[PDB]
């Protein structure tokens, strides 16, 4: 995005905090090159010259204004992707009720009852529960008033810059590269969910290469589906972006919103409007208010869905800008936010696509980080997606999502106080795919102190999750 204005104000929105993360028993064993992100300028791990607010906004290095010809191309690509999308999903995209937006629906999780409420509620000392009844799914007079402003397109707001309390590579930590969550007002998240929540639910339920989206997928179940699909193609590429969310130009955002969320596809006219409020945003950090044009606010309502949609359009756009006769069946892909896997039987020159992605303000590089750059001949078993490899399970012959052991070691080395038992059960689900020996090694430091699921139990759970018929078939014959 482009920072167009920075000003100081009287009201201080508090940003600096103390980490809730602490080292676990595993930290001493694995000694990972990872640690909690700096949540304060006084953090002694920070490098000399690091000003935390300046580093977090350093990703905003302009809003790429596309040429008239390129915007016309982009719109055709957005409309072509939207056509595919709504053909698969249907047009049942009318607003959710207030109750449904709060409580959720099939394919859409309920709103968080006690997360940050955003501004100006944070300054007034009001929590989310003071504004919204999450049990009964009703809203108070303050939220009611705000919803009316959104109905009339008169609503204005500021984003609250929240430092993301998480583990990062130490090189990133010391450089002050703490990631942020742009906390929008709870009523804005509510209205966004009202306007596009039904669409988001359908996106989740129909995830796959046909719509090019892995949002709402279950890697345990879906790696078999994704792996078998991409295995059919001659070439497979996995692509890395740099600051994907920040570098979405206003042209691309506006055109996408205009073509995907049309009233003719069942949306209320304010679906486009509420999404367009994300383009030019004011961000509050302490006494500073920073106005940014372009870029997607990070960690907001439908951020993954929006980023995924743009990713699909970008690929179609880039290929059509370089080659003639490119259509949606020229290639296949699946995306989750900035993460992407692309495949084709054509020997597509992804190195040649670099300048075409640059015309969108995006910088693409191979995930392998090899010399020269992108190359042909790679397969599904070479790529990473959602930090997971596509490996073949010897026992079943199904694909399974395998995470790198260093990633798992880093995850296990830290935890929020009072959440370790819950985290270990969750991480055990990730680690089972590494095999019995690696599974045992990873959880050895926790044995005795916590309940660790048996490898056997999680393996059997997974076999049924991937293929119930296979699980049933294994019981046909007497041992």
């Amino acid at each position: 995005g482009l920072i167009v204005d920075t000003r100081d104000v009287e009201e201080r929105v508090h940003v600096m905090r103390k980490t809730e993360l602490a080292p676990t028993v595993a930290h001493g064993v694995f000694n990972p090159e990872f640690g909690p992100a700096a949540l304060s300028n006084k953090d002694p791990r920070l490098n000399e010259g690091v000003v935390l607010d300046e580093v977090i906004f350093s990703k905003h290095k302009g809003d790429t204004k596309m040429s008239a010809e390129d915007k016309a191309l982009f719109r055709r690509c957005a409309a072509d992707y939207a056509s595919r999308l709504h053909s698969v999903l249907g047009t049942a995209n009318a607003p959710l009720s207030i109750y449904e937006a709060i409580k959720g629906v099939d394919g859409l999780d309920a709103m968080e009852p006690d997360t940050a409420p955003g501004l100006p509620w944070a300054l007034q000392g009001k929590r989310r529960g003071a504004l919204i009844d999450f049990e009964n799914g009703t809203v108070g007079p303050e939220v009611e008033a705000a919803l009316k402003l959104m109905e009339k397109r008169e609503y204005k707001f500021a984003c609250q810059t929240f430092l993301k309390d998480e583990i990062r590579p130490m090189e990133k930590v010391r450089a002050g590269k703490t990631r942020i969550v742009d906390v929008l007002p709870v009523e804005h998240i509510l209205y966004t969910r009202m306007m596009i929540g039904r669409f988001c639910a359908q996106m989740h339920s129909n995830n796959g290469p046909q719509i090019g989206s892995a949002v709402g997928c279950n890697p345990d179940v879906d790696w078999q589906r994704f792996g078998t699909h991409f295995a059919q193609y001659r070439n497979v590429w996995d692509v890395d972006y740099s600051a994907f969310d920040a570098n979405h130009c206003s042209d691309a955002m506006n055109i996408m919103f205009e073509e995907v969320f049309r009233t003719e596809f069942g949306f209320h006219p304010n679906a486009e409007w509420i999404l367009k409020t994300l383009v030019n945003t004011e961000h509050a950090y302490e006494n500073k208010r920073i106005t940014v044009e372009g870029g997607m606010p990070s960690g907001c309502s439908a951020t993954s869905i929006i980023n995924t949609i743009l990713n699909n359009i970008y690929v179609l756009y880039a290929l059509r800008r370089h080659y003639e006769g490119v259509e949606l069946d020229t290639y296949t892909m699946i995306s989750y936010g900035d993460d992407i896997v692309v495949a084709s039987d054509y020997d597509l020159d992804f190195e040649a696509l670099k300048p075409h992605f640059k015309s969108l303000g995006q910088t693409i590089t191979p995930a392998d980080k090899s010399d020269k750059g992108f190359v042909l001949g790679h397969s599904i078993t070479d790529v990473t997606f959602l930090k997971r490899h596509f490996h073949m399970d010897y026992g079943t012959g199904f694909y399974k999502p395998v995470m790198a052991s260093k990633t798992l070691e880093a995850i296990l080395s830290f935890a929020r106080r009072g959440t370790i038992q819950e985290k270990l059960i969750s991480v055990a689900g990730l680690a089972v795919h590494s095999g019995p020996d690696e599974y045992r090694r990873l959880f050895e430091p926790f044995q005795g102190l916590f309940e660790i699921p048996s490898y056997r139990s999680l393996y059997l759970r997974w076999v049924n999750a991937v293929c119930g018929d296979a699980a049933a078939a294994l019981e046909h014959h007497h041992h």
